[PDB]
């Protein structure tokens, strides 16, 4: 039970009783229909038009992740009041609440982006993971390195989403998504992002057999988020006990994803020929 907290997020003020079911930003998404899991079904609760989360190109962007809005800077809009305590994502509860045994058992999370001012036109295939932090859901203030060559977003801004998948060894398995209005500052480029593609289970994982990574099986360009364990619209089909992660395992390098642009690979990706055969 963790959520990305900011005034530019969708469903910023959604509470337990707002919907017939519990659909608070921190509620996990599992075996849901597209409408339920996509954007956490918070499209009808958009932020104010002027509130945007800024991503400075070539610089870090601090985000707040917590089990309660009271544990973040946005506590004044939360009912419990201020309970924040430094880098603790959930004050008063242990790390099992963030679904991890320790700092070594965290599986990382990501920030995706879709260059579209109208949220209604955004499709799951449109999101591109542009920044990752592999030590995610450990620190409340989690920084995300933004690529230097990020182009400027359209007139009405663009949309982003925070995703997270945790280890199987702690609690029930699910995915996490929190969409929000974002914008890019310090842009020194106009080369757009490449059409993102499904991330393949590339890297090594001794636990599930293969101890050696398979470079030839990687997805190298722009990558889509990991949609998994839902009733509809999945791009990953791994078993409950072998979940995908925002790690080296799916070629999600720690830090900024600098190879997501059209001009990134000059000679292209010949490995995509092997995808055409299937
Ligand atoms: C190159 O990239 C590609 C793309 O990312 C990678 O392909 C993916 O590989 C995943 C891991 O192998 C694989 O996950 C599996 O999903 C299936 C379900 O998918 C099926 O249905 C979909 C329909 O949409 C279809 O698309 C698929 O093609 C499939 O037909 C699950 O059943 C699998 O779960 C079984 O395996 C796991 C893995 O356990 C390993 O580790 C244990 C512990 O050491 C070991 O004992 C075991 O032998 C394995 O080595 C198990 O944890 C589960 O319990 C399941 O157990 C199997 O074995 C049981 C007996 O032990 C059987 O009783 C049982 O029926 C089952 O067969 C698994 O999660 C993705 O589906 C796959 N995606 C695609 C698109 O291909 C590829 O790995 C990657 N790397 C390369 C090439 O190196
Ligand atoms: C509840 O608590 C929240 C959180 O404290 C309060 O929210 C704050 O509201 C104010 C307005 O009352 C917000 O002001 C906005 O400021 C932005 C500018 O960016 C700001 O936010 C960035 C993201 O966090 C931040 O990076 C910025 O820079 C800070 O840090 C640097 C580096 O250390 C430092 O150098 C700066 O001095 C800053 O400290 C900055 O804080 C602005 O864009 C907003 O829009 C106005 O301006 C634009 C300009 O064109 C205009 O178009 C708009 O119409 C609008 O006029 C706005 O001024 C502030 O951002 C909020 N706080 C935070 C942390 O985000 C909330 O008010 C509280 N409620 C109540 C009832 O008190
Ligand atoms: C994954 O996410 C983690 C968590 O966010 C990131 O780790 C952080 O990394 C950043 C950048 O390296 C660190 O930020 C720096 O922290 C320094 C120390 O801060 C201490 O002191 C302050 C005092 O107020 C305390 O509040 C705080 O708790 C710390 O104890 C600062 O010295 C740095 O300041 C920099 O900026 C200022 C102005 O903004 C400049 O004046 C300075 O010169 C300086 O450059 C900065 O704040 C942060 O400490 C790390 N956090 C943790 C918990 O480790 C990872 O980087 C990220 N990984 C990836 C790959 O993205
Ligand atoms: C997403 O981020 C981008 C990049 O930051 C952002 O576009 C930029 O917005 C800023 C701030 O509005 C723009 O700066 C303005 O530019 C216009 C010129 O077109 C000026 O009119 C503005 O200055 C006026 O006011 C000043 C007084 O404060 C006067 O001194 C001055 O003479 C002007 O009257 C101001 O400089 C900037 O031009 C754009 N574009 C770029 C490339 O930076 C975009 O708005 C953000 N999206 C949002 C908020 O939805
Ligand atoms: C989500 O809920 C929070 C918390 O209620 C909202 O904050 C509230 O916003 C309103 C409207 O902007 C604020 O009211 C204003 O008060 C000032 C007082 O100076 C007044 O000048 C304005 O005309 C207006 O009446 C209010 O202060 C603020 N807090 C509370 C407790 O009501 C927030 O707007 C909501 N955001 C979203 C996206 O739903």
């Amino acid at each position: 039970h963790i959520a990305f907290w900011h005034n530019s997020m969708y469903g910023f003020n959604v509470t337990e009783q707002t919907f017939p079911y519990d659909n608070r930003p921190v509620v996990p998404l599992q075996y849901m229909t597209f409408q339920e899991w996509w954007f956490h079904n918070h499209l009808d609760y958009p932020p104010h038009p002027g509130d945007f989360f800024d991503f400075p190109a070539g610089k870090a962007a601090t985000a707040e992740l917590a089990c309660n809005k009271g544990a973040t800077t946005w506590f004044n809009s939360s009912e419990g009041g201020n309970i924040q305590n430094g880098n603790d994502p959930c004050p008063g509860s242990p790390p099992s609440e963030y679904h991890t045994t320790g700092i070594d058992d965290v599986k990382g999370c990501a920030m995706a982006i879709a260059y579209e001012s109208d949220v209604r036109k955004i499709k799951p295939e449109d999101f591109t993971v542009f920044s990752v932090n592999q030590t995610c859901v450990w620190y409340r203030f989690t920084d995300f390195q933004v690529p230097e060559r990020m182009p400027p977003c359209p007139p009405g801004g663009c949309h982003c989403a925070w995703f997270w998948i945790h280890s199987p060894d702690s609690g029930g398995e699910q995915i996490y998504m929190n969409g929000f209005q974002c914008n890019i500052t310090g842009s020194t480029s106009h080369v757009p992002l490449a059409k993102p593609k499904v991330a393949r289970r590339c890297g090594a994982d001794p636990d599930h057999g293969k101890p050696d990574a398979v470079p030839g099986n990687c997805t190298y360009g722009a990558k889509q988020p990991l949609y998994w364990l839902q009733k509809e619209g999945n791009n990953e089909f791994d078993d409950y006990i072998a979940p995908p992660f925002y790690n080296d395992l799916y070629n999600f390098k720690d830090g900024a994803q600098n190879d997501i642009f059209v001009d990134s690979y000059p000679d292209g990706i010949p490995l995509e020929q092997k995808l055409i055969s299937e």
